[PDB]
């Protein structure tokens, strides 16, 4: 498993390149295997890259694309803090993807009511099916990263980042609002052919360098966000400055 670093001059150029790269990865995966399975992320650059994908959406047959999320805010479905809602407005509402191919994590007014543990366990059941299936794993897991190295809703020192067994857990006390989240764990992230971290800004430079360098994930969660075939850091020059 190689680490690939692709640097772009600024956020705009980064987001455009990441979206392009994803279009090409989806098309390659469909070419090699007849389908593509992608895990989406939240945050500025994560959503921004999807708007670039939208511009090229006519190149892809979306009935052969399967969509998951890496984490989600456990809040009402219509809340603007929802990762799924932002991905739908950026891209998913605008493409011909069967709803059965799209697997949003639950909302707090959803299927499980306000039961966070139940909502995370439901998503774990869903992932268990895929990983035990005929064509298992994710092709690409997209990630943003915070300045303290968090990815998905896996924060430093937490039980979530230490989890070695469950594929998905509830986080009830995120130090960044909102407090309650559903997140894939590192074992789930590591069952991806590629993990792409799309990271912009000087505030992220230390965490990028520490993560590329191989820190303990308990201290820098992004350090454990590694793909089976490769880990791709799509960074701007500011986020790359400590390399």
């Amino acid at each position: 498993s190689d680490t690939v670093i692709e640097r772009h001059a600024d956020t705009a150029a980064l987001v455009a390149a990441a979206g392009d790269r994803l279009v090409d990865a989806i098309s390659s995966a469909i070419g090699e295997r007849g389908q593509a399975t992608i895990v989406l992320t939240g945050g500025g650059t994560g959503i921004g890259l999807l708007k670039r994908v939208r511009e090229r959406s006519g190149e892809i047959d979306w009935s052969k694309v399967h969509i998951y999320w890496g984490d989600e805010r456990f809040v009402p479905q219509d809340d603007d803090e929802r990762n799924d809602k932002q991905a739908r407005e950026a891209l998913l509402d605008h493409i011909g993807i069967p709803p059965v191919n799209v697997h949003a994590m639950a909302a707090s007014d959803g299927e499980f009511g306000d039961d966070l543990e139940a909502a995370a366990a439901g998503y774990a059941q869903l992932l268990s099916a895929n990983f035990d299936s005929s064509v298992p794993g994710f092709d690409v897991h997209l990630l943003g990263m915070g300045g303290e190295g968090h990815v998905n809703s896996l924060f430093p020192d937490t039980d979530a980042v230490r989890e070695t067994e469950r594929l998905v857990v509830g986080v009830s006390d995120s130090p960044k609002p909102p407090p309650r989240r559903i997140t894939l764990t590192l074992p789930a992230v590591q069952n991806s052919r590629e993990v792409w971290l799309v990271v912009s800004g000087e505030a992220k430079a230390d965490a990028v360098a520490a993560a590329v360098g191989g820190a303990d994930p308990v201290d820098i969660p992004a350090a454990g966000a590694v793909g089976r075939e490769r880990t791709v850091w799509l960074v701007d020059e500011a986020a790359a400055a400590k390399l």
